[PDB]
């Protein structure tokens, strides 16, 4: 019973502009944190989004997601000259964001090349040229991307597609303003989350950060480095991530991720997964990586397959790459998401190397005692972060009111074994609350939409569902200091603060 965090994804922050920033509500976000015993805050990659605006399909590995930046700073400056465009409350408008957000940024970045002091015309250059290895083939990646009318990568002209050197050079020419455009969101963006992150670390919270075990085809680093990926001369994927049809899906699932040529990575001694933890390391404290089962064995779907079911198993070097991240840090700050049907064999390589696993309340009732998620069966070490429910879930209250008969009552006598009890609905997100603080978990890290008891509507993501995601966003005033004092209470009566 060490300590627990909250999750909350950037974008959610309350605030004026269209989404969530890097400025003073996040600040504020951290003060809240702090005074309410919280240690840890959570949030999903930081990326830049695509179609679907998904924090998992990135069009970088590396990149910040430019939507992230506070424009305020550079209002103050002078550079940009700000006008709403009607954005709305609670949620992100995506359609719109994108339509005012990326010309606000470009304005504010011709206000930058005019009034630009010295100091700041120089960071930019310093910046530039120490994350030129990924920021170079970043931002020529994205002005293609708009120079082509948003076409993917593997869909340009063969000259590009492929990378040829003189085609690189003259694009790189011929645009060497745009280029420097999308580097400016990334140096504006690094800037802000580093100021942010000091502010956390003075005030004594950590950050818990997030990263898709595969990259999105999609891609900045798919596009430049097609050896590290199982592609065809065109480009194109020639088997696809997923997981096979289970007791649930009958089909299985095809994500269509592109799927890594391990034997590769292992001959470069695993350099783009060091490089990419050592980049995420410069942002988090800790980082979770999502569908860790993928380092044991992954599904390898053959690419012209509709569905996963044609699929194959296919073990990957996770004792070797562990090892090397070991060396390379000196430490695995690693955050396993080991969820849905695990292996002993995935379990064993978690262990092995004292990585930390996720339990799920939510989860935690369709069964009988032994479920794996209920407090009672958590391993002894307590070396596991327990959620009520992740972005990927229904909010807890949303849970509650559509869960079996069997869910419902089983959490009641279970709660009550707990000496937890409740009689409203409203009430449930923090009965589980309490159960997760109450519990052998070392760490317990709850979404705010729970700790406001929010239904269904306020639901970060809903896996299947081809809209309305990733749009949550906390209103003004909407989080307050009642709140805090009740986490704090609850916080320090299970030894947590
Ligand atoms: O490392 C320490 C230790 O575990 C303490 O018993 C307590 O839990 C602290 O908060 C921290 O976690
Ligand atoms: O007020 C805002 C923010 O909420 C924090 O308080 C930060 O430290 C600054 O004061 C900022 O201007």
């Amino acid at each position: 019973p060490c300590a627990y965090g909250l999750l909350l994804h950037p974008t959610s922050l309350p605030g004026p502009w269209g989404v969530g920033v890097l400025g003073e509500e996040a600040r504020g976000f951290l003060r809240f944190l702090k005074e309410a015993g919280a240690r840890y805050w959570q949030v999903l990659p930081l990326g830049p989004t695509g179609y679907g605006d998904s924090p998992y399909q990135s069009f970088s590995a590396f990149a910040g997601n430019p939507y992230l930046i506070d424009l305020r700073p550079l209002v103050d400056r002078g550079f940009v000259r700000l006008e709403d465009p009607g954005f709305p409350e609670g949620r992100v408008d995506y359609g719109l964001l994108y339509a005012w957000k990326w010309p606000a940024l470009r304005a504010a970045f011709q206000g930058f090349r005019q009034k630009a002091s010295p100091e700041e015309k120089e960071d930019f250059a310093r910046f530039q040229e120490e994350e030129a290895w990924w920021l170079r083939d970043y931002a020529l990646f994205m002005t293609l991307k708009s120079h082509h009318g948003g076409l993917p990568w593997n869909a340009w002209p063969l000259a590009l597609r492929t990378r040829e050197e003189r085609a690189l050079k003259e694009a790189e020419a011929s645009l060497a303003e745009e280029i420097a455009f999308h580097a400016f969101t990334q140096w504006l963006f690094f800037r802000q989350w580093g100021a942010l992150k000091e502010e956390a670390e003075a005030l004594g919270i950590a950050f818990i950060g997030d990263m898709p075990i595969f990259v999105a085809e999609d891609s900045a680093e798919v596009w430049a480095h097609p050896e590290w990926f199982h592609l065809d001369e065109e480009g194109r994927p020639t088997v696809v991530a997923g997981v096979p049809p289970d007791y649930f899906s009958e089909t299985g699932q095809r994500w269509g991720n592109p799927l890594y040529r391990w034997e590769v990575l292992e001959e470069e001694g695993f350099s783009f997964w060091i490089a990419r933890l050592r980049k995420a390391l410069e942002l988090f404290h800790l980082v979770r990586i999502d569908h860790f089962r993928g380092f044991e064995a992954y599904w390898e779907i053959p690419a012209s397959c509709p569905t996963a079911v044609e699929g194959r198993w296919v073990k990957a070097p996770g004792e070797k790459l562990f090892a090397r991240i070991q060396e390379a840090f000196g430490r695995i700050p690693i955050l396993a998401e080991d969820l849905g049907v695990i292996t002993p064999e995935v379990e064993a390589l978690r262990d092995r190397f004292g990585l930390p696993g996720m339990k799920v309340l939510q989860f935690a009732f369709d069964n009988g005692m032994e479920n794996p998620f209920l407090p009672h069966n958590y391993p002894e070490h307590g070396r596991v972060v327990v959620y009520t429910g992740t972005h990927d879930n229904d909010t807890t209250l949303g849970w509650y009111r559509t869960a079996t008969p069997h869910e419902r009552d089983f959490l009641k006598r279970y709660l009550a074994d707990w000496g937890i009890t409740f009689r409203e609905e409203a009430e449930v997100p923090w009965a589980l609350m309490r159960l997760g603080m109450a519990s052998r978990a070392r760490l317990a890290v709850y979404p705010v939409q729970d700790v406001l008891a929010l239904g269904s509507e306020a639901r970060m993501n809903y896996p299947g569902r081809p809209s309305g995601n990733w749009a949550w966003r906390l209103r003004p005033g909407e989080i307050k200091e009642e709140h805090g004092e009740r986490l704090l209470s609850l916080a320090e009566a299970t030894g947590r603060v």
